[PDB]
This record gives structure tokens, C-alpha cells and sequence, in this order.
């Protein structure tokens, strides 16, 4: 309770490098100094909730949910609240799409 004020909420857990497969569903998690609103980003692009984006929060926790993976989706994600952001280079794999043997 000091004059002036603090701002939105700090990244304390900031993203981290995940690994994923081709067509599967990457599900990112961060965290923020407190529960607040914020905005993925794929590379040069803007992640909202709508078809497939998932951008799911549980108390100062986003979670970044993109179905139907795709070797060229990945890149680098990055998640913003309001003065900082955080960003996690995201690699994706190629499925198995071999025909089993019998």
C-alpha cells in the first residue's frame, strides 16, 4: 500500500524450449507474477481462443493449446501479458507415418 504502483504481472516462470510431434497437440505452460491476461504469439503471429486455440489459465498460469502440429508451425512462441514477454523455441517432430508390418 505505497504511493505510485507496481504494473501487470512480471513472467517469473518464463516459457521453456518444448519438443513435440508433427500432427499431435503442443500444449504450452507459463506463470505470472499474478493471475492476468495474456496473448501467445507464433512467430510474427497472434494466438487467440477460437477453433483449435486453446488459451486456457489457471490462476496466474496460461497454457497454450495448438492441435494438428505441423513441422513448419514451429519456431518460436512467445506469450504477452503487457510490459514483458517471454518466448520458447518451440521444435516440433515428424510423426510415424509408416504402415505397420504383419
Amino acid at each position: 500500500g505505497s504511493s505510485g504502483s507496481s504494473g501487470p504481472a512480471h513472467f517469473i516462470g518464463r516459457l521453456r524450449h518444448q519438443e513435440s510431434i508433427e500432427g499431435a497437440t503442443a500444449t504450452l505452460r507459463c506463470e505470472l507474477s499474478k493471475a492476468a491476461p495474456v496473448e501467445w504469439r507464433k512467430g510474427r503471429e497472434s494466438l487467440r481462443d477460437g477453433d483449435r486455440h486453446s488459451l486456457r489459465q489457471d490462476g496466474a498460469v496460461c497454457e497454450l493449446q495448438i492441435c494438428g502440429l505441423a513441422v513448419a508451425d514451429a519456431g518460436e512462441y512467445s506469450c504477452v501479458c503487457g510490459e514483458e514477454r517471454t518466448s520458447a523455441t518451440l521444435t516440433v517432430k515428424a510423426l510415424p507415418s509408416g504402415p505397420s508390418s504383419g
